[PDB]
């Protein structure tokens, strides 16, 4: 396309679409209920991502936001995706450790705040206000990572898998507020082409990457 | 109104509104918890449909989408409805057969993809791209119907009711991708007047029709 | 700001932000699972409200709706908030009395209808149609309050707390359809400045006020 970032949105689409097929196919073979749960969640995540990367690729989820001087291109389909897939990932972590209903509530709620404010700054028109919405969104991410460390004696083919996935999450999720800040969505110090490349490498890793590690573990069984 | 399809949107509103009253009234008389569940779900479905048919009737959920040459009228309130009521129907089927949490997750997730992509093609501006979003949406419908047949020894006043409702669903739900394709939302081979007539006959049948069959069955009790 | 209602949206933001901090901090100290549940829900409610009051304050959730003659200012961020926080409050009441899944479904569903139609009239362009959407929205509020009285033998440090919270709810929630009618969103008999003052006093009371009463009760424990 006439857009420099098409290549990464094209590669994003393929990879997400590839992970869903692999996981669905892999998904075929399960009988253990609990294990079913982890396939249902893990497969839907890139399934959703698949639909939003295509929408950006065909250009449906792209808008112009006016701010800091001129008109700015902003992929909003990114947040609609994150809106559903991140709560879906925390749910994988949550049911892995037999979380409490109460803690599952807080995580999900804080998550919706995270993305929700992230979307608000993405579409905000006053340049300065954006980073205030960024701060709050970041403040919720700190809560979530906090909770999965200090508020989150279980069987060991579980614990060890959880510590692994959680390390992945914390490192990946932490990159997103950094990319957004340096990117076109935030400081504008990095062009849209690179900002799109960064998110795609995170998304595939945090989704397909995360799912592969997960759906192989014996942790997901009885 | 100045719109040819008012009559069907007017009849849609009455019928949906009539089913909700009947089901709520009928709903009054229940004590068995589990049965309560099926009244809660079954009544809310046309309740929601009721609100969206009126919005189309008063014209709040109507927009113009430019594509394939000219400006196209598109009722988007239809998808906001389907967004909530179809997961509500699968939930009726799901709890009827004591589905697994895992399978309830997949159905609902695939459903949101179905409608979600359906909405995206409805609002897409490049004529050709629409049917690509149609294909994917259809691909999710095939998953759902699949699952309720091959991934979905239970008491017989249940099994027989389930096979019935499920037959209804498969036949009705299959009509929707056909109507959308021939209709104004898709191929434009059928005018908006007829496309509105078709969806109304499906909606009332899949909702009120489906609910009547359901809320009479002894299957919904202990 | 250049807006007369800034002061109340500024005071709304502070107070909601203050309640969340207090509840989170207070939240630190819990071990009993069930009690955790009530902190998770109760704290997220003003957390969300916090984000939407700021959005109105910075002016992100403000739009112009044309009707009854001229252009009308309409804070839509108010409904996105109510969209999530009112179901969150009913859930506090619901789990307080060990509600049935079925009844929890009806309450939440009716609630989404309430706000959902409320939003539709807020954005409707034909003056008269607004109050029709107001009527239906009100009709759902009557269902909810009904249900929490006649469809909602439990331990007494519970029952007495429930009767209390419920009295709060009914009196507060009943004020909202009145404010909306006399306000700029409805009849226009009260200016936006006063209508914004009224909602802020209700919101803080129904949220922070409601939460304080709740998170002190021994009802929330085992
Ligand atoms: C499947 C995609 C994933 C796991 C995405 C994670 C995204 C985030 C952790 C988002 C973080 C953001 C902030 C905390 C600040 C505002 C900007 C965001 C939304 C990128
Ligand atoms: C209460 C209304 C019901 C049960 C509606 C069902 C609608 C569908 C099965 C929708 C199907 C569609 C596709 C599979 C392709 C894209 C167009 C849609 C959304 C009409
Ligand atoms: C946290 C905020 C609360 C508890 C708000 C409650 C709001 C309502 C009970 C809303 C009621 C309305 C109607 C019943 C008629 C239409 C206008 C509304 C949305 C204000």
């Amino acid at each position: 396309t006439g857009r420099p970032e098409w290549i990464w949105l094209a590669l994003g689409t393929a990879l997400m679409g590839l992970g869903t097929l692999y996981f669905l196919v892999k998904g075929m073979g399960v009988s253990d209920p609990d294990a079913k749960k982890f396939y249902a969640i893990t497969t839907l995540v890139p399934a959703i991502a698949f639909t939003m990367y295509l929408s950006m690729l065909l250009g449906y989820g792209l808008t112009m936001v006016p701010f800091g001087g001129e008109q700015n291109p902003i992929y909003w389909a990114r947040y609609a995706d994150w809106l559903f897939t991140t709560p879906l990932l925390l749910l994988d972590l949550a049911l892995l450790v037999d979380a409490d209903q109460g803690t599952i509530l807080a995580l999900v709620g804080a998550d919706g705040i995270m993305i929700g404010t992230g979307l608000v700054g993405a579409l905000t028109k006053v340049y300065s206000y954006r980073f205030v919405w960024w701060a709050i969104s970041t403040a919720a991410m700190l809560y979530i990572l906090y909770v999965l460390f200090f508020g989150f004696s279980m069987r060991p083919e579980v614990a060890s898998t959880f510590k692994v996935l959680r390390n992945v999450t914390v490192v990946l999720w932490s990159a997103y507020p950094v990319v957004w800040l340096i990117g076109s969505d935030g400081a504008g110090i990095v062009p849209l082409n690179i900002e799109t490349l960064l998110f795609m490498v995170l998304d595939v890793s945090a989704k397909v990457g995360f799912g592969l590690i997960l759906l192989r573990s014996r942790a997901i069984f009885g």
